[PDB]
């Protein structure tokens, strides 16, 4: 439920692509600016922009939004959203505790402690 569920909801591993090749990582070792490729079904692991394909994302884990919502190129994604319909490409801008999953819990945890 809520909060518990987002913390749940986080990745746990990436895909990289780093030297020109993949390379799946723990989602710690992701860094801003890395480019990521999520394929369809997958978890989108780390906020970023989309650098590359079009996919619809479903975002109704965090703003609770039924319907999926398109994503192109230059269009912000978040961690825990899914990735639904096409591989996408995307460059990294928040990891760790500045996604904006981290930022929801972290307000919860900081009001409620």
């Amino acid at each position: 439920e809520a909060i518990k569920k987002l913390v749940g909801l986080q990745a746990k591993t990436a895909v990289v692509i780093r030297d020109g090749k993949e390379i799946a990582v723990p989602v710690e070792e992701v860094a801003v600016g890395d480019i990521v490729i999520v394929r369809p079904g997958e978890k989108i692991p780390v906020d970023g922009v989309v650098v590359e394909g079009e996919s619809y994302v479903d975002e109704s884990m965090i703003s609770g939004e039924p319907v999926p919502v398109l994503k192109s190129k230059g269009d912000e994604v978040f961690g825990a959203t899914i990735n639904n319909t096409g591989v996408l490409k995307i460059r990294a801008t928040r990891v760790g505790g500045e996604t904006l999953l981290a930022q929801i819990v972290k307000l919860v945890e900081d009001a409620m402690g």
